């Protein structure tokens, strides 16, 4: 399901982000390394990605050093990753919460 | 705060988990997770029928009919809640790669 594919490259590249500021291309590398060659992203993905993320606030970049553009994890991004994993952990939780009590019956 | 899109998703993860575990009606899965969250996640009804007309169109639930209504999951919703587990389950590990990178990124330097 394409809205889950968009989720979860979401997620990894706001993880990438939160390991440290990068620029597209180490950001690829990345992603290829810790996917076994599994997830190889284009560049223009990126760029659609991080649009929409520095519109929302959720990151921001700016000038590093060969000058590359660097992107960063804002303070509202490091709080919407904090409120997404306790509520996913609480989800978590209910579900097995759910089992559980469907067993007692 | 949460994007809309999410607690979407987490609605529906717990929703698909209840007809996991056996088919049920509207109020029976409500009651169900008021209990399983301890009371602080009460679903509207209208909320459920939204959802499930959704999930009854991509055929992930269907339905049959005393008197109540029930839902079911059919062999496709059985396969997407697999194929999403499994998907999440890659992520975590590359998420998992990416720290283990990092530390030895930082080892090393």
């Amino acid at each position: 399901p394409k809205e889950m594919l968009r989720a979860q490259t979401n997620a990894i590249l706001l993880n990438v982000l939160k390991q440290g500021d990068n620029y597209v291309y180490g950001i690829i590398k990345q992603v290829k390394e810790a996917s076994n060659g599994e997830m190889e992203l284009n560049e223009a993905t990126l760029y659609t990605i991080f649009k929409r993320l520095e519109k929302d606030g959720i990151i921001s970049s700016y000038w590093g050093d060969g000058r590359r553009k660097y992107y960063r994890l804002t303070e509202i991004g490091h709080e919407n990753m904090r409120l997404a994993f306790e509520s996913w952990s609480r989800v978590d939780k209910i579900i097995e919460n759910l089992e559980a009590n469907k067993k007692s019956e």
